[PDB]
Protein backbone atom coordinates (compact mmCIF):
# COMPACT_ATOMS: atom_id res chain seq x y z
CA UNK A 1 0.00 0.00 0.00
CA UNK A 2 0.83 3.71 -0.18
CA UNK A 3 0.39 6.00 2.81
CA UNK A 4 1.11 9.74 2.70
CA UNK A 5 1.33 12.11 5.76
CA UNK A 6 1.69 15.75 5.07
CA UNK A 7 2.54 17.97 8.06
CA UNK A 8 3.36 21.60 8.82
CA UNK A 9 5.84 22.70 11.51
CA UNK A 10 6.49 26.29 12.59
CA UNK A 11 9.96 27.82 12.86
CA UNK A 12 10.96 31.31 14.04
CA UNK A 13 13.99 31.17 11.70
CA UNK A 14 13.58 32.91 8.30
CA UNK A 15 13.17 30.44 5.42
CA UNK A 16 16.37 31.19 3.46
CA UNK A 17 18.57 30.94 6.56
CA UNK A 18 16.82 27.80 7.79
CA UNK A 19 17.16 26.18 4.35
CA UNK A 20 20.91 26.88 4.40
CA UNK A 21 21.27 25.42 7.91
CA UNK A 22 18.74 22.58 8.09
CA UNK A 23 19.00 21.34 4.50
CA UNK A 24 22.17 22.60 2.79
CA UNK A 25 24.46 22.04 5.80
CA UNK A 26 22.49 19.27 7.57
CA UNK A 27 25.32 16.71 7.33
CA UNK A 28 27.65 19.02 9.29
CA UNK A 29 25.04 20.75 11.46
CA UNK A 30 22.92 17.87 12.80
CA UNK A 31 25.73 16.07 14.64
CA UNK A 32 26.91 19.47 15.92
CA UNK A 33 23.58 20.70 17.34
CA UNK A 34 21.97 17.34 18.16
CA UNK A 35 24.92 15.01 18.95
CA UNK A 36 22.73 12.99 21.34
CA UNK A 37 20.33 12.33 18.43
CA UNK A 38 22.75 12.06 15.47
CA UNK A 39 26.15 10.37 15.84
CA UNK A 40 27.38 11.02 12.29
CA UNK A 41 26.34 11.72 8.70
CA UNK A 42 28.54 10.43 5.86
CA UNK A 43 28.32 10.09 2.07
CA UNK A 44 28.44 6.43 0.99
CA UNK A 45 28.23 7.27 -2.73
CA UNK A 46 28.37 10.73 -4.31
CA UNK A 47 28.96 14.34 -3.29
CA UNK A 48 25.73 15.69 -1.80
CA UNK A 49 23.31 16.31 -4.68
CA UNK A 50 20.91 14.10 -6.72
CA UNK A 51 21.82 10.39 -6.58
CA UNK A 52 23.97 10.69 -3.45
CA UNK A 53 23.68 7.96 -0.82
CA UNK A 54 24.22 9.09 2.77
CA UNK A 55 24.40 7.09 5.99
CA UNK A 56 22.99 8.74 9.10
CA UNK A 57 24.08 6.96 12.29
CA UNK A 58 22.30 7.19 15.63
CA UNK A 59 23.74 6.79 19.17
CA UNK A 60 23.31 3.49 21.02
CA UNK A 61 20.02 3.29 22.94
CA UNK A 62 17.87 4.42 20.01
CA UNK A 63 15.38 2.03 18.31
CA UNK A 64 17.48 2.16 15.14
CA UNK A 65 21.25 2.10 14.49
CA UNK A 66 21.31 3.94 11.16
CA UNK A 67 19.41 4.92 8.02
CA UNK A 68 20.60 5.27 4.44
CA UNK A 69 19.04 8.18 2.57
CA UNK A 70 19.24 8.90 -1.13
CA UNK A 71 19.29 12.54 -2.19
CA UNK A 72 16.68 12.94 -4.93
CA UNK A 73 16.40 16.72 -5.51
CA UNK A 74 17.65 19.94 -3.88
CA UNK A 75 15.70 22.98 -5.13
CA UNK A 76 17.50 26.12 -3.91
CA UNK A 77 14.93 28.51 -5.38
CA UNK A 78 11.91 26.91 -3.69
CA UNK A 79 13.79 25.73 -0.60
CA UNK A 80 12.68 22.16 -1.31
CA UNK A 81 14.51 18.94 -0.45
CA UNK A 82 13.43 15.56 -1.80
CA UNK A 83 15.03 12.38 -0.49
CA UNK A 84 14.26 8.70 0.09
CA UNK A 85 14.82 6.47 3.11
CA UNK A 86 16.05 3.25 1.50
CA UNK A 87 17.85 1.20 4.18
CA UNK A 88 18.09 0.77 7.95
CA UNK A 89 15.79 2.42 10.47
CA UNK A 90 12.17 1.45 9.74
CA UNK A 91 13.05 -0.15 6.38
CA UNK A 92 12.36 -3.87 6.73
CA UNK A 93 9.53 -6.32 7.37
CA UNK A 94 6.61 -4.63 5.55
CA UNK A 95 8.12 -1.19 4.81
CA UNK A 96 10.15 -0.88 1.62
CA UNK A 97 10.73 2.86 1.26
CA UNK A 98 9.84 6.27 2.59
CA UNK A 99 9.75 9.05 -0.01
CA UNK A 100 10.21 12.40 1.70
CA UNK A 101 9.86 16.08 0.86
CA UNK A 102 10.78 19.03 3.05
CA UNK A 103 9.74 22.46 1.76
CA UNK A 104 10.64 25.53 3.83
CA UNK A 105 8.15 28.33 3.30
CA UNK A 106 8.60 31.90 4.54
CA UNK A 107 5.71 33.34 6.58
CA UNK A 108 4.47 36.98 6.77
CA UNK A 109 5.96 37.40 10.27
CA UNK A 110 9.47 36.74 8.91
CA UNK A 111 9.57 33.17 10.23
CA UNK A 112 8.94 29.94 8.34
CA UNK A 113 6.98 26.70 8.07
CA UNK A 114 8.40 23.30 7.16
CA UNK A 115 5.94 21.57 4.84
CA UNK A 116 6.87 17.92 5.19
CA UNK A 117 5.53 14.92 3.29
CA UNK A 118 6.36 11.31 4.14
CA UNK A 119 5.14 8.77 1.60
CA UNK A 120 5.38 5.18 2.85
CA UNK A 121 5.37 2.10 0.63
CA UNK A 122 4.10 -0.82 2.65
CA UNK A 123 3.64 -4.48 1.71
CA UNK A 124 0.25 -5.06 0.07
CA UNK A 125 -2.48 -4.68 2.71
CA UNK A 126 -0.14 -3.76 5.62
CA UNK A 127 -0.35 -0.44 7.41
CA UNK A 128 2.45 1.84 8.60
CA UNK A 129 3.64 1.08 12.14
CA UNK A 130 2.15 3.92 14.22
CA UNK A 131 5.22 4.03 16.50
CA UNK A 132 7.35 4.90 13.45
CA UNK A 133 5.20 7.84 12.29
CA UNK A 134 5.30 9.18 15.87
CA UNK A 135 9.04 8.53 16.41
CA UNK A 136 9.79 10.14 13.02
CA UNK A 137 7.86 13.22 14.17
CA UNK A 138 9.88 13.35 17.42
CA UNK A 139 13.27 12.97 15.69
CA UNK A 140 12.37 15.69 13.16
CA UNK A 141 11.10 18.13 15.81
CA UNK A 142 14.18 17.43 17.96
CA UNK A 143 16.54 18.28 15.08
CA UNK A 144 14.59 21.40 14.10
CA UNK A 145 14.55 22.82 17.64
CA UNK A 146 18.29 22.07 18.09
CA UNK A 147 19.00 23.83 14.78
CA UNK A 148 16.78 26.76 15.83
CA UNK A 149 18.54 27.08 19.19
CA UNK A 150 21.98 27.10 17.57
CA UNK A 151 21.00 29.71 14.98
CA UNK A 152 19.50 32.02 17.62
CA UNK A 153 22.72 31.74 19.67
CA UNK A 154 24.93 32.29 16.59
CA UNK A 155 23.62 35.23 14.56
CA UNK A 156 26.77 35.06 12.40
CA UNK A 157 25.95 31.49 11.31
CA UNK A 158 24.28 31.00 7.89
CA UNK A 159 23.92 34.70 7.00
CA UNK B 1 -1.89 24.69 10.15
CA UNK B 2 -2.71 22.21 7.40
CA UNK B 3 -2.32 18.46 7.89
CA UNK B 4 -3.10 15.82 5.29
CA UNK B 5 -3.32 12.03 5.90
CA UNK B 6 -3.74 9.86 2.78
CA UNK B 7 -4.49 6.15 3.17
CA UNK B 8 -5.35 3.15 1.04
CA UNK B 9 -7.77 0.45 2.17
CA UNK B 10 -8.36 -2.77 0.24
CA UNK B 11 -11.86 -4.11 -0.33
CA UNK B 12 -12.93 -7.45 -1.77
CA UNK B 13 -16.01 -5.71 -3.26
CA UNK B 14 -15.89 -4.46 -6.89
CA UNK B 15 -15.57 -0.65 -7.13
CA UNK B 16 -18.97 0.09 -8.72
CA UNK B 17 -20.88 -1.96 -6.14
CA UNK B 18 -18.91 -0.65 -3.16
CA UNK B 19 -19.56 2.91 -4.32
CA UNK B 20 -23.29 2.15 -4.67
CA UNK B 21 -23.51 0.64 -1.17
CA UNK B 22 -20.81 2.34 0.95
CA UNK B 23 -21.13 5.83 -0.55
CA UNK B 24 -24.52 6.23 -2.28
CA UNK B 25 -26.56 4.35 0.34
CA UNK B 26 -24.35 4.73 3.43
CA UNK B 27 -26.95 6.89 5.24
CA UNK B 28 -29.32 3.93 5.17
CA UNK B 29 -26.74 1.13 5.44
CA UNK B 30 -24.39 2.24 8.25
CA UNK B 31 -26.92 2.28 11.12
CA UNK B 32 -28.29 -1.08 9.92
CA UNK B 33 -25.00 -2.97 9.45
CA UNK B 34 -22.92 -1.20 12.12
CA UNK B 35 -25.26 0.01 14.94
CA UNK B 36 -22.35 -0.30 17.38
CA UNK B 37 -20.52 2.36 15.31
CA UNK B 38 -23.26 4.59 13.84
CA UNK B 39 -26.61 5.19 15.54
CA UNK B 40 -28.33 7.33 12.89
CA UNK B 41 -27.78 9.47 9.80
CA UNK B 42 -30.17 12.33 9.02
CA UNK B 43 -30.11 15.03 6.35
CA UNK B 44 -30.73 18.56 7.60
CA UNK B 45 -30.39 20.14 4.14
CA UNK B 46 -30.76 18.33 0.78
CA UNK B 47 -30.97 14.59 0.04
CA UNK B 48 -27.36 13.31 -0.20
CA UNK B 49 -26.04 15.37 -3.11
CA UNK B 50 -23.54 18.28 -3.05
CA UNK B 51 -24.40 20.89 -0.41
CA UNK B 52 -26.24 18.35 1.77
CA UNK B 53 -25.68 18.75 5.50
CA UNK B 54 -26.07 15.52 7.45
CA UNK B 55 -26.01 14.72 11.15
CA UNK B 56 -24.33 11.42 12.06
CA UNK B 57 -25.05 10.28 15.63
CA UNK B 58 -22.82 7.84 17.53
CA UNK B 59 -23.75 5.26 20.20
CA UNK B 60 -23.55 6.15 23.89
CA UNK B 61 -20.05 5.79 25.35
CA UNK B 62 -18.38 6.76 22.09
CA UNK B 63 -16.04 9.74 22.81
CA UNK B 64 -18.25 11.98 20.66
CA UNK B 65 -22.05 12.30 20.39
CA UNK B 66 -22.42 13.46 16.77
CA UNK B 67 -20.79 15.05 13.74
CA UNK B 68 -22.27 17.21 11.02
CA UNK B 69 -20.90 16.50 7.55
CA UNK B 70 -21.29 18.62 4.43
CA UNK B 71 -21.34 16.79 1.10
CA UNK B 72 -18.96 18.59 -1.28
CA UNK B 73 -19.04 16.46 -4.44
CA UNK B 74 -20.34 13.09 -5.63
CA UNK B 75 -18.88 11.70 -8.87
CA UNK B 76 -20.97 8.68 -9.94
CA UNK B 77 -18.75 7.83 -12.90
CA UNK B 78 -15.31 8.16 -11.30
CA UNK B 79 -16.47 6.89 -7.87
CA UNK B 80 -15.45 10.01 -5.92
CA UNK B 81 -16.99 11.27 -2.70
CA UNK B 82 -15.89 14.54 -1.12
CA UNK B 83 -17.28 15.72 2.19
CA UNK B 84 -16.31 17.89 5.15
CA UNK B 85 -16.64 17.33 8.89
CA UNK B 86 -17.85 20.78 10.02
CA UNK B 87 -19.43 20.33 13.46
CA UNK B 88 -19.35 18.03 16.48
CA UNK B 89 -16.94 15.23 17.28
CA UNK B 90 -13.33 16.39 16.84
CA UNK B 91 -14.42 19.87 15.66
CA UNK B 92 -13.68 22.38 18.40
CA UNK B 93 -10.70 23.60 20.42
CA UNK B 94 -7.93 23.80 17.77
CA UNK B 95 -9.61 22.01 14.84
CA UNK B 96 -11.91 23.93 12.47
CA UNK B 97 -12.77 21.23 9.94
CA UNK B 98 -11.73 18.06 8.19
CA UNK B 99 -11.95 17.99 4.40
CA UNK B 100 -12.24 14.41 3.15
CA UNK B 101 -11.81 12.96 -0.33
CA UNK B 102 -12.71 9.33 -1.05
CA UNK B 103 -11.82 7.68 -4.35
CA UNK B 104 -12.77 4.07 -5.04
CA UNK B 105 -10.63 2.36 -7.68
CA UNK B 106 -10.86 -1.10 -9.24
CA UNK B 107 -8.16 -3.73 -8.68
CA UNK B 108 -7.35 -6.39 -11.33
CA UNK B 109 -8.56 -9.24 -9.07
CA UNK B 110 -12.12 -7.85 -9.25
CA UNK B 111 -11.97 -5.99 -5.94
CA UNK B 112 -11.23 -2.39 -5.03
CA UNK B 113 -9.12 0.09 -3.09
CA UNK B 114 -10.50 3.07 -1.17
CA UNK B 115 -8.07 5.96 -1.44
CA UNK B 116 -8.89 8.31 1.43
CA UNK B 117 -7.52 11.79 2.10
CA UNK B 118 -8.31 13.59 5.37
CA UNK B 119 -7.20 17.23 5.40
CA UNK B 120 -7.20 18.93 8.81
CA UNK B 121 -7.29 22.68 9.33
CA UNK B 122 -5.83 23.25 12.77
CA UNK B 123 -5.36 26.50 14.71
CA UNK B 124 -1.98 28.12 13.94
CA UNK B 125 0.91 26.12 15.44
CA UNK B 126 -1.31 23.32 16.80
CA UNK B 127 -0.82 19.78 15.54
CA UNK B 128 -3.61 17.37 14.58
CA UNK B 129 -4.50 15.20 17.56
CA UNK B 130 -3.16 11.70 16.81
CA UNK B 131 -6.22 10.31 18.62
CA UNK B 132 -8.44 11.69 15.84
CA UNK B 133 -6.17 10.15 13.19
CA UNK B 134 -6.61 6.79 14.97
CA UNK B 135 -10.37 7.29 15.45
CA UNK B 136 -10.89 8.23 11.79
CA UNK B 137 -8.89 5.17 10.70
CA UNK B 138 -10.72 2.75 13.02
CA UNK B 139 -14.16 4.13 12.13
CA UNK B 140 -13.40 3.61 8.42
CA UNK B 141 -12.23 0.02 8.99
CA UNK B 142 -15.28 -0.79 11.14
CA UNK B 143 -17.77 0.59 8.60
CA UNK B 144 -16.05 -1.07 5.63
CA UNK B 145 -15.92 -4.44 7.44
CA UNK B 146 -19.64 -4.21 8.22
CA UNK B 147 -20.61 -3.15 4.68
CA UNK B 148 -18.41 -5.82 3.06
CA UNK B 149 -19.87 -8.54 5.28
CA UNK B 150 -23.42 -7.39 4.48
CA UNK B 151 -22.74 -7.30 0.73
CA UNK B 152 -21.16 -10.77 0.81
CA UNK B 153 -24.23 -12.11 2.67
CA UNK B 154 -26.64 -10.44 0.22
CA UNK B 155 -25.52 -11.04 -3.35
CA UNK B 156 -28.72 -9.41 -4.66
CA UNK B 157 -28.01 -6.10 -2.88
CA UNK B 158 -26.57 -3.17 -4.90
CA UNK B 159 -25.76 -5.42 -7.88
Amino acid sequence: GVFNCETETTSVIPAARLFKAFILDGDNLFPKVAPQAISSVENIEGNGGPGTIKKISFPEGFPFKYVKDRVDEVDHTNFKYNYSVIEGGPIGDTLEKISNEIKIVATPDGGSILKISNKYHTKGDHEVKAEQVKASKEMGETLLRAVESYLLAHSDAYN
